[PDB]
């Protein structure tokens, strides 16, 4: 028992569908390095949005191949924490600490950045104007204190210092998984699909225009892991599709792969970062700065330094990063993602507001004009609608905001000849312009934000009803007691299966027992048939209780 | 507490009927609806504030002339000529208005700004008005359901 | 209502076979088996 008790933390078991079509459990070893780099917060963090994208956009088939794919951006992350964790040479030496400082401290500074966003427009509260230095105006802090403008000036400063480490620390923190997911894709599209081979992509496809750039560069598969997928292309694409013409698009040459498969000796590379910036790879660094100048967080990024910039032109463009607690907490996000979640039909049903109002303009401009005059002055008439850009824009305007319809600022229809024909006319305004289209639009994003939240708290829910591997749901397990918790923790455990993972990738070929070279091999071929789908131990041996 | 406060002061007195919410069911279930969406709605009123200080960025450095509330030629009353006195008078009576922001302000025609008070208003009215409030409305009726 | 109903006509055509009704989650077993089902099976064009 006691041997069993300390290295129940190091005995991860997950269960495969073997080779003889049955659910066989594997018992491998988790590192302690291993286990301490999937339980920081930022893992935790990436596993919890995987879960979330795959449980909301569905698909039990591909289920488990984005699960394969999570799991090698994840590794790939804390292989970029591991390196991040805690005159030329000094100088490289003190750069790599203080890009290190910005990585790890990336979203303290975030913190700092909206700390100081706030602050600093919590001075421009104060802000008056005055036709008096502190036709022209003057607008000045009013503090008694005295000290609000050397701390306004201060903190804006700061800020966008902060802004500049908040970039450095993304390039250096998030890009690179960015540049692995683009370089993995690329590199498994030109494997299987051989789409620059055979299916060239279309004028859609401006990501595949882009990639276009790499198939040449000799440090395509720099990010990513497998440096031979050039070779590889050529193995399965260029014996029937051109040898010389598949190793043009990739860029390589027949010989010098030929004695990179011989024995040869690797130089040395020349002293000196002068040599470097010559040896720096102009089109795939063109590439990766175009990949990275699309990717949506760095253009936040960008355009938050851009308003830190003008926040030194005029102070109050620092009110614009206050969005960013929009940005930073969850359901405000929702509340954002609502106005656009039907955008296509918030817009198209504005443009029947559109329509409908311009029908009652044309009707309220061919009749009912002596109706417009919102000037209380005899002399001056203020007549809304004799032209019908200006009826258009005044119903557009007042009508649709005012709650009983344009009657309530028109003339009143009494002692007139069209006195029931301007009753039914701002009836029907009323009705459908306010009670029913405005309330239309506000369907249309207060459920969107209501259908967001089902949707995280379904995704919540059904967690904790099937597993995410054989999706067997709770009411087989929960027979025993504790079963489901059982199940998903010691029988099928998402993060076992990670660890399962890394024990493959660190453990030399020549150890892997079969079931481990098995797994290997299935991953090697990318069929993802080794995972349970629809059984499990517990059902395969359920009449001998195991 | 309140009682003997209620010697003091016979209005002290309570303070005390609210315990028929404390007693009956879904009145207290009433109160119970306020805070049980209660980090949600702290957070939205929240974006509710920035949003409107933001409306108030706008309507200060641009949009200050309609602020004069006061009819009186002679003394104005211009709520948007400092920050403080601009963004009280947004979260206080904007919020409340049901049209927006433009019941209480100037008319926007005959003036060069004329197209963007317009843009100005239909956005407060819309995000302001139409969303967030209704947004607090169902955090708290939907909480109470 | 009615956005509901169409929602519920695309969800019920992925969940049942139009022809023989039987539901995905018998074809679900199979990895792809509503897919092979509905396409390969009993595709209705294939019935015109
Ligand atoms: C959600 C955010 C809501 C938060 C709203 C906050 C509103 C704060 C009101 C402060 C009033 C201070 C005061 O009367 O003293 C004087 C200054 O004195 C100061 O300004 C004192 C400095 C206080 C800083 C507190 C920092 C706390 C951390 C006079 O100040 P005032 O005349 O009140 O203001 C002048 C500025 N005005 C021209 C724009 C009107
Ligand atoms: C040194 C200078 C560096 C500067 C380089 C900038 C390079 C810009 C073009 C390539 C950027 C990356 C890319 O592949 O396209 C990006 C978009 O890109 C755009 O929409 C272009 C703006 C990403 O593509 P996508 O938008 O996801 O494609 C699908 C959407 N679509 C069908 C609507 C297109
Ligand atoms: C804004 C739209 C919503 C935000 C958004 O989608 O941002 C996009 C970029 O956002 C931009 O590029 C900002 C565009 C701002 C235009 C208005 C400027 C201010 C007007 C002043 C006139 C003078 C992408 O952001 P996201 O990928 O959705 O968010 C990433 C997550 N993160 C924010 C935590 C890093
Ligand atoms: C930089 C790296 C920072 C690294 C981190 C370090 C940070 C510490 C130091 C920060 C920088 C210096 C600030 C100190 C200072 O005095 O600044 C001054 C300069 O102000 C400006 O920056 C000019 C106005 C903005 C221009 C650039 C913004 C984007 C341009 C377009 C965006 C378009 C959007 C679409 C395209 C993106 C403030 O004074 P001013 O009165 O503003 O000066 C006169 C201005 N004038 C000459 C114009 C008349
Ligand atoms: C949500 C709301 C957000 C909005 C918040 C701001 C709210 C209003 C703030 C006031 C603006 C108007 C104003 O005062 O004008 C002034 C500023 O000069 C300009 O306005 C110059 C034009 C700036 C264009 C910015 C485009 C940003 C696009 C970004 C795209 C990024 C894409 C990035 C992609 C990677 C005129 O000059 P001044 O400064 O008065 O000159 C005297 C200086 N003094 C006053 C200091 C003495
Ligand atoms: C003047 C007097 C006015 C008085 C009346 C005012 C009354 C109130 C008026 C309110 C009007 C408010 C409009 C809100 C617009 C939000 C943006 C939007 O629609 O995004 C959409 C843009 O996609 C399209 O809809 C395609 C066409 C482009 C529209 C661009 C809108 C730009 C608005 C400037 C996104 O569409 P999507 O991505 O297809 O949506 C599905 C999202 N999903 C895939 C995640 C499920
Ligand atoms: C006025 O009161 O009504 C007029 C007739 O009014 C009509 O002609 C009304 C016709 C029916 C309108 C409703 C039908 C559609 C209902 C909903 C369908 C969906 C009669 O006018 P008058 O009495 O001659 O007015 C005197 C004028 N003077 C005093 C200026 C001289
Ligand atoms: C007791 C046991 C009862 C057992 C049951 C038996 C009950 C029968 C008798 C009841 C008590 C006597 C009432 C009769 C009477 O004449 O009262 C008088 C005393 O009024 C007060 O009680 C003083 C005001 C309240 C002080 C204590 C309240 C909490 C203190 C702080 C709470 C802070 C909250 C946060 C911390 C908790 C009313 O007259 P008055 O005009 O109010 O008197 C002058 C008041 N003065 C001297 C102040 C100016
Ligand atoms: C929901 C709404 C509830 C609210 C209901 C009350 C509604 C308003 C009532 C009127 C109040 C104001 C007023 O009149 O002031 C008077 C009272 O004096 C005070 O106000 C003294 C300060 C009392 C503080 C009480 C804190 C309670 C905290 C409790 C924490 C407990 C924690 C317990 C934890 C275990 C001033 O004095 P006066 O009485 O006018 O003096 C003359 C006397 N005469 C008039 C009789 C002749
Ligand atoms: C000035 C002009 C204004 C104009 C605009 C006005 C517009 C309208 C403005 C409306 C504003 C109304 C605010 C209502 C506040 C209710 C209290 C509350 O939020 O409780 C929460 C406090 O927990 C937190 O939210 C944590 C942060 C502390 C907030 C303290 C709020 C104090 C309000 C003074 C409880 O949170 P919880 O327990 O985590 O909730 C889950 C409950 N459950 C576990 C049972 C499921
Ligand atoms: C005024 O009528 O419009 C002006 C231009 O107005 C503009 O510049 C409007 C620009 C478009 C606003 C809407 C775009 C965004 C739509 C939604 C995006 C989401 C023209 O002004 P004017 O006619 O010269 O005014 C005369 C002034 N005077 C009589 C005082 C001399
Ligand atoms: N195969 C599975 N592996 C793990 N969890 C599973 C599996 N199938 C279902 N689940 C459910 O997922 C839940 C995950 O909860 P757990 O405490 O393990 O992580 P978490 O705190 O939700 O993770 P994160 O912080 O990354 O969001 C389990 O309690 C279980 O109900
Ligand atoms: N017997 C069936 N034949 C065809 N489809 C079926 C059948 N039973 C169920 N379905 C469902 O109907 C779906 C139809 O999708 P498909 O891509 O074939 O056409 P579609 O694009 O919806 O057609 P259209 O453009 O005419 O609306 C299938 O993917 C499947 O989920
Ligand atoms: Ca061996
Ligand atoms: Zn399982
Ligand atoms: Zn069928």
């Amino acid at each position: 028992e006691s041997i069993l008790e300390y290295f129940r933390p190091y005995l991860g078991r997950i269960e495969i569908m073997g080779a003889s079509r049955r659910i066989e459990r594997i018992y491998f070893e988790i590192s302690e390095t291993n286990r301490a780099q999937w339980e920081m917060p930022q893992v935790k963090e990436s596993k919890r949005q995987f879960i979330f994208d795959v449980v909301n956009e569905g698909g039990e088939a591909e289920k488990m191949e984005l699960f394969v794919s999570f799991c090698e951006d994840t590794i790939f992350e804390m292989q970029i924490a591991a390196q991040i964790s805690e005159f030329w040479g000094e100088l490289e030496v003190q750069r790599v600490k203080f890009l290190n400082y910005l990585s790890r401290n990336f979203y303290t500074l975030r913190f700092l950045a909206l700390f100081l966003a706030f602050a600093i427009n919590f001075i421009l509260l104060f802000y008056k104007v005055s036709d008096s230095p502190p036709n022209m105006v003057y607008y000045f802090l009013e503090e008694s204190t005295g000290y609000m403008e050397p701390a306004l000036w201060c903190l804006s400063l700061l800020h966008t210092l902060v802004a500049f480490l908040c970039i450095i620390g993304y390039n250096c923190l998030k890009v690179p998984l960015v540049i692995f997911k683009r370089e993995k894709e690329l590199a498994r599209k030109l494997e299987f699909d051989g789409l620059y081979i055979t299916e060239q992509p279309g004028d859609d496809d401006v990501k595949g225009q882009w990639d276009r750039l790499v198939l040449n560069t000799p440090s395509f598969p720099s990010n990513y892991w497998d440096k031979f997928v050039k070779r590889k292309v050529l193995d399965k694409h260029g014996d029937i599709f051109g040898r010389e013409r598949i190793a043009e698009l990739l860029g390589m040459d027949l010989a010098s792969l030929e004695i990179t498969a011989h024995n040869e000796r690797k130089p040395d590379p020349p002293p000196g970062l002068l040599t470097w910036l010559m040896s720096i790879d102009v089109k795939y660094q063109i590439w990766k700065f175009g990949v990275i100048f699309t990717d949506n967080s760095f253009l936040y990024l960008g355009w938050y330094m851009v308003m830190s910039l003008l926040g030194h032109y005029n102070n109050f463009f620092f009110a614009a990063h206050l969005l960013d607690i929009a940005m930073g907490v969850k359901t405000l996000r929702t509340i954002l993602s609502s106005v656009t979640h039907n955008g296509k039909q918030l817009v198209m049903t504005v443009g029947l507001l559109a329509v409908v109002v311009y029908l009652y303009t044309v009707v309220a401009f061919n009749f009912f004009r002596k109706f417009y005059n919102k000037s209380e002055d005899e002399d001056e008439p203020d007549m809304k609608c004799d032209d019908m850009m200006t009826c258009y824009l005044f119903h557009m305007y007042v009508g649709v905001r005012a709650g009983g319809g344009i009657g309530d600022e028109i003339e009143d229809p009494a002692g007139d000849e069209y006195e029931l024909y301007r009753v039914v006319f701002d009836i029907t305004f009323f009705f459908f312009v306010i009670v029913i289209l405005l309330a239309i639009i506000q369907g249309l994003i207060i459920d969107a934000f209501g259908e967001l939240r089902d949707q995280q708290e379904q995704v919540k829910e059904d967690m904790e009803t099937k597993c995410f591997i054989c999706g067997i749901g709770s009411d087989y397990f929960d027979t025993t007691p504790h079963g489901f918790e059982t199940h998903t923790l010691e029988e099928h455990n998402l993060a076992n299966y990670m660890f399962f993972l890394m024990y493959l990738i660190n453990k030399d070929e020549t150890e892997h027992t079969g079931q481990e070279s098995y797994v290997w091999k299935m991953y090697q071929e990318r069929c993802w048939d080794f995972f349970p789908a629809g059984d499990c131990f517990r059902k395969q041996y359920e009449d001998q209780l195991s």
